[PDB]
C-alpha cells in the first residue's frame, strides 16, 4: 500500500472542524430533509412548514448543532427575505443536504437494495458547499429476514456509502454515513445486536479500502432494537447496552460522533433511549447525539407548533449528555 | 448464499442468443459510439459520416454482427428516412448503445479513475430497449505503474461493472463487460499479462457476487501488448499466445465471446493480431473476435470511404476466424 | 498488482507435464487414500488390501492415470519386493499422496469445518517428491443447510485450499484442489448447482490471490445433484447439465482436468453420470473423468480384483462419453 | 449473517476478566519466550536465566501484570523446586505461553512471510490451560517496501491471527494478536503510519469475519516510527502523535489493551515513547501499556542483574500511566 494524500492538512483541518461544531456537547441535528413525495403538498406549506421549525425561539440555538434539508429547501428563503441556510447559520447551525436519489433493487437478491446518486455528485457537492452547505448525508437501507442483509447486499451498500463519503471530503463536505438496519421482523435484539455488528465492521472495512478521514465523518446508525415484531419488551438499559456494545466493537475512535436514527420510535422512547445510551456505563469515546427527523417534529397555531418542536429539541439535547429525565446474565457479559 | 433468481429461463434464453448472434462465425462489432467530445463538429457531418459506415453495401453484412453506437445516433435517420437502428437490423445487425456517463477520479490514487453511470440506469436500457437496443457497452480503464492498478481501483472497477450489467440484463440488455488496461507506460509484455490477470479475476468474481449470467454476457477486453513507451518489439505470436493464455486463466467458458479492443494498434496490427489470437494452439471455448471502432474507421467522396470500411471489415472478418493474410518460446515461459 | 514469479517455465512445464498425464484420455485416479480410522483392521490386513488393488492385472494400466494414497500406503512394500509407489509407476500411474490433516470446527458456525495440515508442509512436500510421489489431495468439506454454507465456512476454506495449492507447487508437486460439497440435506438439484458456482467462484478467486499456476492443478469437486434425502426424481441428462453447467461459470479453461468424487453413489451409477458428464453438448475445455473411491472398490484374490478391472474400465469409457 | 454463538457469558467473563489482569493500571508483559534458537546455551543456563527475571524482588510485582513463556520455560522449576508458572502467580502475574512455530514464505512475493502453527492448536490450547497458562501470542510479521507488504501478505497474515484467536477463545486461552511491521527500510513516519493503518483495518476486518470477542483480546503492535534508515528527524512527540492516531483510527474500543513491542528501541528510548504515547491529548479508550523483552531484559551477580530488571520494570511501569520522567 502506498499513499497518495486524499486531503492537506487544511482539509482535514477544515472536515473535522466541522463534525466536531454540529455534535458539541449537547447539539444534535434536526433531520429536515424529507423528499416531495416524503412530506406528503404544495412549495408554499412546504416551505411554511420548514420556516417554522427553522425559525423557532433562541432557546434552540444551543440543541441544534445541525440541520439536514432538502434541495428545494436550501433554496428557499424565510418571509424577511433571508435564505433557509443563513437562518440556521445566525441560529449557530450547520447546515446539511441530503444527496442521495433514492434506492434501488439488487437484482438477485430477496428485494434488497442499494442507494444511487454518485452521478455528477462531485459537482453537485461542490454547488452546494457555494450554496453554504458543510455537511451532506446518504441514506443506505438494510433488512433482517432469514437470509437477509446478503454479502452482496452489505458489501455493495458499504461501498457505495464510501464513495459517496469520498466524494464529499474533496468539496469541504463532511459525510453522514447513515447504514440503517431496518426495524421491520420477528427478530429479537441479540439479532439486531448481531446483524449491526457485522454491517458496521463492513462500512469501516469499505471507508477505510477508499481511504476515509474518519475524523471528517459522522455515523448516523439506528439503535440496536427488537424488530418491530418481536413480542418480547426489552428495556431501555437493555437497549443502550446492546447499542453501545456493538458500537464499541465496530467504530474505532477516530470517528467524530454518532448521530442516532430514530426509526419508529416515538418522540419520547427516542430520547430516553439516547439518554440511557449516554449513562451506559462502557468508555464511549464518541459524542452519542440525535439526528432526528420524525422524533423531533411530529408534535409540531404558528406558536404552539415551535414550542412542541423546541420542548423535544431541549429534551434530546439533555438525553445527548445522560440529563434527562420523562446476575451474569444481566451483565455486560451478555452482550 | 441463498438464491432468489436474477432471471427467468425465458429472459436467460433472450440473452443468450442475443449475445450468439452478436459474435456468430465470422462476426465482429463496429464500435462507433464516440461521443461529441471524442468525434472532435457539427450534428450534420455526425449524422453524414455515421450513415457512410451503416449504409456500406452488402458485403459488410456477413462481418458485422452488430454496431454499438453513441445515444444521439440512435436517435438519427438516414437519408431515406430510415432510422439508423432499422438500417442496421435490415443489415443482419445487432443494435448497441454505450450507456455509461464517463470515467470520474478516486480520492487517494494515483489519478485513478472510476467510471459512473448507473443512476437511472435501470430506466435508460427499459428506453433503449424499446427504441431497438439489444445490448449496451461500459467502459473502465485502468493504468499499469509503478503502484497501480491499486486494490481500491481493481475492486471499485470490477464491482461497478457488475452493477451495470446487473442492471441490463434484468431489462433484456446483453452487457459488454469492457475492463480496458490502458497501453500507456513503459512495462512489457509479462507485466501487462500479469496485471490482466488479476484484473479479470476480479471482473469474474464480481460478476459472481452480483449474480450475473455469463452466457448473456461478453467480455470487451485489451489485448495483451508491451507497453506504448517499451522499446522491445514483439512478435504477433507472443501477443497472440499472451492474450489468449491471460484469458484461459480468468474468464469461464461460459462466457459467449470476447470482442477486443483496439487500443492504440494500426488497423492492419488489429488484423493480425486478431488472426495469431484465433490461431493460438491452445483451447479457446469462447469466439474471439472484434469490438473495433478507430482500427475499423480510420482509413473511411461517399463511395471510396465506404469502400475503406468494407475492406477492414472483411479483412476482420476473416481474422476472427484464423482465416486473414494481409522452452523459452513455449507455452510455459508464459 | 506486481509479480514476484513463483514458479520457473521449466518448473511450470514440469507440473503441467504432470497434471496431464494424470488425466489424459481415458484415464483417472484411483482414490485409495482411506487413514486408518477410515479403512475400519491391522496393518497386515491394510497392506494385503492396497496390495489386491495397486496389483490388478494390466488390463488396468490405460484406465488408471493416478493413485492416491495415504502416508502409510507410501512407505509399504508389495509381496514381490517392491514399493507400492514402483509399482504404481511400473503400471504406468502416477503416485499421489494426501497431505492434509483432517477438518476442525470454525467457531461461530452451524457445525461448519475448516481444514489443517499446513505446519510443516513444505517439508513434508519435498520429502514426499523424493519418495516418489508427484501430486497431492486435500479435502475441504462444506455442508448445504438453511445458512451453510456461510460467508466465514467458503472463505476460509478456499483460503486453506490456496495455501496449500501454493506450497505444493514449489515442491514440484501438483494439488489437486478438493472443494466437496456434502450431498447430505433434502436440497433440491438447483440448490446444489447455486451453491456449487459460489463456492467454485471463492475458490478460483483465492487460487489467483495466491498466484497459484492453474495449468499445473486439477480439480475435485463434486457432482452437481440433489441433496440424498431430496423428494424429487432428476435424470442422470440432469445431474449431467446441472454439473457442466456450474463448472462452465466458474472452472477457468487453464485447468487441465476435473476428477470428481463420487460422493455416496453406487458403482454404476458414479460410471452413467460420468458418461453422461462428457455426452453433455457444451464446451467443455478441461478433461472431466474420475477421482473415484468406494465406487472403484466396493464390490472389490483374482475374483476381486476383476470386479475392480471391470469398474476401472467402465469409467475409462465413461470420461470418454463411450460407455453404455 | 446468522448468529451460532462461539461463547457463553461464562466464556466471556472469565477472558474479559483475564484480559482486564494483565493491563491493569501501571502494569505490562515480560516477553521471556524467545526460542531456543532466539535466546542463543544449556537447559541450565536457560532456566537459571528465566529464575533470574522470574523470582526478582517483589517491588516488581505491581509493575508486572504477565509473563510470556516459550514452552520448556512453562514446564522448568525454580531452585525451590516452584513450577515457574506458579512463581509468576505468587508474584500477582498472569501466565502466557507463545503457540506459534515461526514465519513461513509467501510464494510469489518479495520475501513475505506468513505464519504457522493451527494444525493441533485446540488440543495445544486445552493443555497449556491446564498447566497454568491464562493468554498466548501470536507473531506475524510484514514488511515496508516497495511493493509490501501485499495484499496477499495483509489478507492471509489477517486470516491466519484470526484462526489463532478463535481457538485460543474457544479454549479459555485470551489471545494477543501480534502483527508486527518492521522498522526496516528508509521509509518515514507517515509511510509508517499508513501501512499499520492499512494493516491493522484488516487485522479488525478478519477477527469481526472470524467472530472473535474483542474484549477477550489484546493487541500487540509496533508503535509508529520511522524506517531504520530514515534521514529525516522525528520527536517522541510525533512518535506519539502518530502512533495514537493509527491505533485511533482502526482499533475498536473494545479492545481491552495494546501491549507495544519494543522493536529495535533501548531501554530508555522504549520508555520515554510509551510515556509519550500515554501523555497524548486525544481520546485513548484502551490500556496503551508494554510488553518488552529485550527493552526490559538488555541490562539485566544475581542480585545485580535482578536490579536492573527492576529498574526498568519500574521505568516502564510509570510510563504506561504517562507519569514517566
Amino acid at each position: 500500500p502506498y499513499q497518495y494524500p486524499a486531503l492537506t492538512p487544511e482539509q482535514k483541518k477544515e472536515l473535522s472542524d466541522i463534525a466536531h461544531r454540529i455534535v458539541a456537547p449537547g447539539k444534535g441535528i434536526l433531520a429536515a430533509d424529507e423528499s416531495t413525495g416524503s412530506i406528503a403538498n404544495t412549495e408554499e406549506n412546504r416551505r411554511f412548514y420548514r420556516q417554522l421549525l427553522l425559525t423557532a425561539d433562541d432557546r434552540v440555538n444551543p440543541c441544534i448543532g445541525g440541520v439536514i434539508l432538502f434541495h428545494e429547501t436550501l433554496y428557499q428563503k424565510a418571509d424577511d427575505g433571508r435564505p433557509f441556510p443563513q437562518v440556521i447559520k445566525s441560529k449557530g447551525g450547520v447546515v446539511g443536504i441530503k444527496v442521495d436519489k433514492g434506492v434501488v433493487p439488487l437484482a438477485g437478491t430477496n428485494g434488497e437494495t442499494t442507494t444511487q446518486g454518485l452521478d455528477g455528485l462531485s459537482e453537485r457537492c461542490a454547488q452546494y458547499k457555494k450554496d453554504g452547505a458543510d455537511f451532506a448525508k446518504w441514506r443506505c437501507v438494510l433488512k433482517i429476514g432469514e437470509h437477509t442483509p446478503s454479502a452482496l447486499a452489505i458489501m455493495e451498500n458499504a461501498n457505495v456509502l464510501a464513495r459517496y463519503a469520498s466524494i464529499c471530503q474533496q468539496n469541504g463536505i463532511v459525510p453522514i454515513v447513515e447504514p440503517e438496519i431496518l426495524p421491520d421482523g420477528d427478530h429479537d435484539l441479540k439479532r439486531c445486536q448481531y446483524v449491526t455488528e457485522k454491517v458496521l465492521a463492513a462500512v469501516y472495512k469499505a471507508l477505510s479500502d477508499h481511504h476515509i478521514y474518519l475524523e471528517g465523518t459522522l455515523l448516523k446508525p439506528n439503535m440496536v432494537t427488537p424488530g418491530h415484531a418481536c413480542t418480547q419488551k426489552f428495556s431501555h438499559e437493555e437497549i443502550a447496552m446492546a447499542t453501545v456494545t456493538a458500537l464499541r466493537r465496530t467504530v474505532p475512535p477516530a470517528v467524530t460522533g454518532i448521530t442516532f436514527l430514530s426509526g419508529g420510535q416515538s418522540e419520547e422512547e427516542a430520547s430516553i433511549n439516547l439518554n440511557a445510551i449516554n449513562k451506559c456505563p462502557l468508555l464511549k469515546p464518541w459524542a452519542l447525539t440525535f439526528s432526528y427527523g420524525r422524533a423531533l417534529q411530529a408534535s409540531a397555531n404558528l406558536k404552539a407548533a415551535q414550542e412542541e418542536y423546541v420542548k423535544r429539541a431541549l429534551a434530546n439535547s439533555l438525553a445527548c449528555q445522560g440529563k434527562y429525565t420523562p446476575s451474569l446474565f444481566v451483565s455486560n457479559h451478555a452482550y
